[PDB]
């Protein structure tokens, strides 16, 4: 149920990708430098930041590890 | 003597025009660099910056990602 | 009833740390998403936003390039 | 002695290159997605927009045809 909006330009997208993988967390990666639909929806709700973590309804802006570990439990 | 408060985030770089267009909002673009007329109107009201978004009486100067939310849905 | 004033501009959106680093301005970084102490000072001063830059009495909220520019030259 | 800072995701970067070639204007193109030094020089002066046209003393941010032809007669 985890959706991660990433981009190859900056490292916090990889920082959060490693964290999720190292805790056996499944997620759908939507890279906005090749995905136009993900880039479009991210622009729809006006989020000017990367990476975006959508945990089932809630959004985490940036690799806030303390918030991610809470939302996932 | 410089202290910077940061987050594990990277900026995204999109325009207000894409923001409204992807929330299905009809508007008019007044280009201060293409339309030699729009430059007069902006220099009229004592504002020397872009973007400038006027909504029904009030002006959102700059891209306030939450004011524009306030004066709309 | 929306009138947007724009230029023939494309946003670039680098961060403030690259800005200070490129002007050889030494600084300490307080990441509010990884450092425990960094998250508390910001909610103390009555701000929840990044970036926040401080020079000895004066606090600039968000990236204000020219107010930062003249406080250092 | 004019310099143009461009990127390929930006349409106005091509808009200004066409106008430059269609008036016998030689320019140095420094694409910020390949030239790290050009990308870095743009961050030193804190300019968060493209294209950037530097006519020898003065900087024009965006394709303002009026100013560009003014600074070139």
């Amino acid at each position: 149920e985890v959706i991660v909006y990433t981009s190859n330009t900056c490292p916090h997208s990889f920082t959060v990708k490693e964290f999720l993988s190292e805790n056996n967390v499944e997620f759908t990666e939507k890279n906005i430098q090749t995905d136009a639909a993900a880039r479009k929806e991210l622009m729809k709700k006006g989020i000017m930041a990367v990476p975006v973590i959508q945990i089932d309804e809630e959004v985490v802006v940036g690799f806030d590890r303390d918030k991610i570990e809470e939302l996932l439990g």
